[PDB]
This record gives C-alpha cells, sequence and structure tokens, in this order.
C-alpha cells in the first residue's frame, strides 16, 4: 500500500545475516528507539554513575502523551528501573523523556551509539516529536541493519554486563504493546524480546530478540513508512513479513 519497507534478520549467534530488504535506507525508528535508550542507561549503570533504584520525582508538567505508567505515579515518582520498564513495556511517552533527561537528551544517546560503533542511527527529538516521520526526513532515523547490530551489541555482546544484557532482554521479553506484530505469528513456546513503533505517515516497526525453545536465536528487525494501510493492515503486514522470516 505504497510503503517503503526494510527488514533484515541476523543469526544472533555469529551475526550472519540470514535475508534483508532495503537495509541501508532509513526509516523512522518511532518508539523502537527506547530499547536503545534502556541501553544507554544501563551501560550508565554498569560504569557506577547511574543507580537502576534512583528514584525520579516528576510533575504533572512532564506528562506528555500516551503515558499510561508515569501518570499513576505524580505523587511518588519512580525509580529508573521503573522508568525503563514503563518505556519499553508499554511504551510510556513521559518515561521515554525522563530517562533520556538522565542521559543528557537525543545528542547523548546518539553519542552513546556513536561510541559502540553505530554512526548511522541518530535520535533528534524527544516523545512526541520523534514520531512525525516526515518523508526523507533523516532525524529520528535508523536502518534495519544497523538497529540489528546495535540491538545484537546490546543483547549478546560484551557491551553490557550480563546482569544489564539480561535486564534488557527481560524488559524486551515483557513487552505489553506489541500484540498485533510478530507476537500474533510465534509459535507456541518461542521466546521473544521485542519493541514496537508507530509513528506518522503510516509508520510502523518492530525489533525482536526471538526463537524456539525459549531461547532467542534470531533478530528480526522490520520497518515501513508511507503506507495507506489502516492500522490492522499495517500490524498483519509486519506479522506476515515476520511469518515469512520465521517460516523461510
Amino acid at each position: 500500500g505504497g510503503a517503503r519497507v526494510g527488514y533484515i534478520e541476523l543469526d544472533l549467534n555469529s551475526g550472519k545475516v540470514l535475508e534483508s530488504f532495503r537495509p541501508e535506507e532509513r526509516f523512522p525508528m518511532m518508539s523502537t528507539f527506547k530499547v536503545l535508550l534502556c541501553g544507554a542507561v544501563l551501560s550508565r549503570i554498569d560504569a557506577g554513575q547511574e543507580q537502576l533504584g534512583r528514584r525520579i520525582h516528576y510533575s504533572q508538567n512532564d506528562l506528555v502523551e500516551y503515558s499510561p505508567v508515569t501518570e499513576k505515579h505524580l505523587t511518588d515518582g519512580m525509580t529508573v528501573g521503573e522508568l525503563c520498564s514503563a518505556a519499553i513495556t508499554m511504551s510510556d511517552n513521559t518515561a521515554a523523556n525522563l530517562l533520556l533527561t538522565t542521559i543528557g537528551g537525543p545528542k547523548e544517546l546518539t553519542a552513546f551509539l556513536h561510541n559502540m560503533g553505530d554512526h548511522v542511527t541518530r535520535l533528534d527529538r524527544w516523545e512526541p516529536e520523534l514520531n512525525e516521520a516526515i518523508p526523507n526526513d533523516e532525524r529520528d532515523t535508523t536502518t534495519p541493519v544497523a538497529m540489528a547490530t546495535t540491538l545484537r551489541k546490546l543483547l549478546s555482546g560484551e557491551l553490557l554486563t550480563l546482569a544489564s544484557r539480561q535486564q534488557l532482554m527481560d524488559w524486551m521479553e515483557a513487552d505489553k504493546v506489541a500484540g498485533p506484530l510478530l507476537r500474533s505469528v510465534l509459535p507456541a513456546g518461542w521466546f521473544i524480546a521485542d519493541k514496537s513503533g508507530a509513528g506518522e505517515h503510516g509508520s510502523r516497526g518492530i525489533i525482536a530478540a526471538l526463537g524456539p525453545d525459549g531461547k532467542p536465536s534470531r533478530i528480526v528487525v522490520i520497518y515501513m513508512t508511507g503506507s495507506q494501510a489502516t492500522m490492522d493492515e499495517r500490524n498483519r503486514q509486519i506479522a506476515e513479513i515476520g511469518a515469512s522470516l520465521i517460516g523461510g
């Protein structure tokens, strides 16, 4: 439906690319960036520059649209760990902004990425503006291969400590708001750890570590933008691309 689609699948062990389509074209990251964000936070924790338990007190004025978890803790605040859980598992937008604030914002997330060897992925804006997805706008974009390689480094490389690696995987495993995507076509008993995104201009995307027997063995990154299709159809389209990668 006019969609520009890009995807890649990696073997998690070897890092070998198994299949790709437009892997080096830029797509709006949308909420998929929230995994990289918590990656940067976990890296700071590893370095002793941040604590998982540090409580962040925020006010009504910090709340942006779609903050299902953060809107419930204006009185007592939330820990860095809780915010990352909210950002990843619920796609909480205020949580994402609060975490960006802790690391120094989008430029620092981008710097984090640069420093781990990702010179492609860039965050420029905050929630909700980063979801604008203006055609050919390079702000807040990644490529399928850059995202997949970065996800793989975060989840299986020695970039994060064992504890942080597993914490990041655990948050993604607990994703609550990606049901109509890869989860809808996954065989029973399969492990999936994912993060989805939706943006303007018919943009939709998902990043995932997944595999049979309750263990991940594959990285899958799928982005689309420019789609004329309804949300249900966009969901099915990603799901179908995913089912093809998992199957074939």
